[PDB]
């Protein structure tokens, strides 16, 4: 039972605590500054958006 997988607040998450969903997703951002979280706040979900079908690129 899943229900929602980017259901955390992507966007208003903060810095040091949002690079665990996107350095263990296999995405290495970097420089998370301020106006980056937003940015990441999607780049990740695609990687964290509950999936969808059974393939990976």
């Amino acid at each position: 039972r899943q229900e929602d997988k980017d259901d955390l607040d992507v966007t208003e998450l903060t810095n040091e605590d949002l690079l665990d969903q996107l350095v263990k997703y296999g995405v290495n951002p970097g420089p998370i500054v301020g106006t980056t979280r937003k940015l990441y706040e999607k780049k990740l979900l695609k990687l964290r958006e509950q999936g969808t079908e059974s393939r990976s690129s």
